[PDB]
């Protein structure tokens, strides 16, 4: 049938109760497909071609034991129909040079479920320099005197870092300098500032896309998790990125909507599935899996 691979952190250390992953797991398993486990340190590369050493998988809700390896093989990536690179993030020289091998094996004909050209084109932060109308005003720097500018021109505004580690320097804050000077180490390395929207108060959104089509209902972080139906302004957004989305192969992303603003892109590993679908008739893990099946014929 179909033979998924998956590429992800440790099954042994993840909460099946929020995991995302392990919900796509749940969802192929159920469809009948063949799973097979690996970790970044199970890929290789031998005279250009991608191999692993996989495991067969076996998932189960069960909190004493909901894995099992069935089966263990080295093989050709490419034997592989479909793999979900589900590696969480930093994005390092590491899941860069991964992706590279993740690649071999799509020119041989597997179907990466995130593009892996398209990650290393799609900065999680990054990306949104292509949104310029959709987004908070951004700048990305090493200069302290181009930071604490644009701290005089907004009075608010948060700073991060590339690669949460947020911090929000307001009217008042005697620190701007020494965030600076942490954040660039010394100018030394880039880092990004943007003004404050007060409407994160109303909670900070994560929307959900499949292969363009935005997932009707969102997940709010505004003190605790509630799901809700998409704001007109959700539709909008998510309405205007998908195409780009869809054509870049990014077949699963999550959108981090604050207000009306788009904020980041999640290409890596997106979740906040299972929080969704409990309360609504929605099931996402369905729509991703109908979307991959059908990609599988096209191409």
């Amino acid at each position: 049938m179909i033979k998924l691979g998956i590429v992800m952190d440790p099954i042994a250390n993840i909460n099946i109760k929020k995991d995302s992953s392990f919900a796509m797991l749940l969802e192929a398993q159920r469809r009948g497909y063949e799973l097979h486990y690996m970790e970044m340190g199970d890929l290789y590369l031998i005279n250009g071609e991608a191999r692993a050493h996989t495991r067969t998988l076996n998932v189960k809700q069960n909190y004493e034991e909901w894995f099992s390896f069935v089966g263990e093989q080295d093989l050709p990536l490419a034997d592989l129909d479909v793999i979900l690179m589900r590696k969480d993030p930093p994005f390092d020289t590491e899941f860069i040079y991964a992706t590279y091998i993740l690649e071999r094996a799509e020119e041989k004909g597997t179907l990466i479920v995130n593009k892996p050209q398209s990650l290393r084109d799609c900065n999680e932060k990054l990306f949104t320099a292509w949104f310029s109308d959709l987004t908070p005003e951004t700048l990305v720097t090493r200069n302290k005197a181009q930071l604490k500018a644009f701290w005089e021109k907004h009075s608010d505004i948060i700073l991060k870092p590339l690669d949460a580690s947020i911090f929000r320097v307001k009217e008042g804050d005697p620190n701007l300098g020494v965030i600076a000077e942490t954040l660039t180490e010394h100018g030394t390395r880039y880092c990004m500032a943007q003004n404050y929207l007060p409407a994160i108060k109303d909670g900070d959104k994560r929307v959900l896309v499949v292969d363009g089509e935005p997932v009707p209902y969102c997940l709010a972080r505004g003190g605790g998790g509630e799901p809700r139906p998409l704001t007109e302004s959700d539709w909008k957004i998510a309405r205007q990125i998908g195409p780009t989305l869809k054509e870049k192969g990014l077949i699963f992303v999550g959108l981090d909507i604050i207000g009306d603003r788009l904020t980041e892109i999640n290409v890596t590993s997106p979740t906040c599935i299972r929080e969704i679908e409990a309360e609504f008739p929605v099931s996402i893990t369905g729509m991703l899996m109908d979307a991959i099946e059908a990609r599988l014929q096209q191409q």
